Order: C-alpha cells, then structure tokens, then sequence
C-alpha cells in the first residue's frame, strides 16, 4: 500500500487521484488518504504528489509511522475522490511546514 503523509494536510493539491487505476483514494475536509486494502502499489501517484507526501508503506519515513494506520482508519469513513479538483487557496503557503498532523480535520 502506498500512503499519504504529512504535507499532503493543508495542501490536498488533487493531482494524485488522477493517476490512481483503481480510485482507492478517500477524501477529507484538508487531507486524503489512501485504502491500504484496494490499493494495488502500481506507484503511479507518489510521482505525481507535488507535496511529495506519498511513500511506499516500507518507505514511510521513521517520524511519520503514525499516519500508516491514519490512511487505513479514516479510509473506511471518508468519502471516495474519483475527480480532481483544485488545490487548496493558501496550498503552496502550507507545502514544506512541518508538524502539519495538529491541524488535521475529521
Ligand atoms: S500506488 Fe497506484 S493503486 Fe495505490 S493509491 Fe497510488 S496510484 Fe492508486
Ligand atoms: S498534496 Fe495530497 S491530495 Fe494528493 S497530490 Fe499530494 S497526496
């Protein structure tokens, strides 16, 4: 499974849903996540991130193994992205700062 991490929240740019074959991203209010069980790891979107917040499960960097099991869990109650849409307004303000985890919104 891949994994959306960190710098994805505040920034939700959207190009990664596009790119997805089979539609396992779910969408958040400033955030999204990745299924973990409908993802078949074709690792088409991690190139596409322009926050580069998605990595390979195995590749997951050491501070950011929470979010492992945050994409599984709020993957069952968010709703399925299938279209684009636009960046957040502020997004590229938001991309790079770090810590972004305590402004997540359910
Ligand atoms: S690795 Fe492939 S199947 Fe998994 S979320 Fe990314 S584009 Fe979709
Ligand atoms: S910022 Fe987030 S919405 Fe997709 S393009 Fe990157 S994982």
């Amino acid at each position: 499974a891949f994994v959306v991490t960190d710098n994805c929240i505040k920034c939700k740019y959207c190009d990664c849903v596009e790119v997805c074959p089979v539609d396992c991203f779910y969408e958040g209010p400033n955030f999204l996540v990745i299924h973990p069980d409908e993802c078949i790891d074709c690792a088409l979107c991690e190139p596409e991130c322009p926050a580069q917040a998605i990595f390979s499960e195995d590749e997951v960097p050491e501070d950011m193994q929470e979010f492992i099991q945050l994409n599984a869990e709020l993957a069952e109650v968010w709703p399925n992205i299938t279209e684009k849409k636009d960046p957040l307004p502020d997004a590229e303000d938001w991309d790079g700062v770090k810590g972004k985890l305590q402004h997540l919104e359910r």
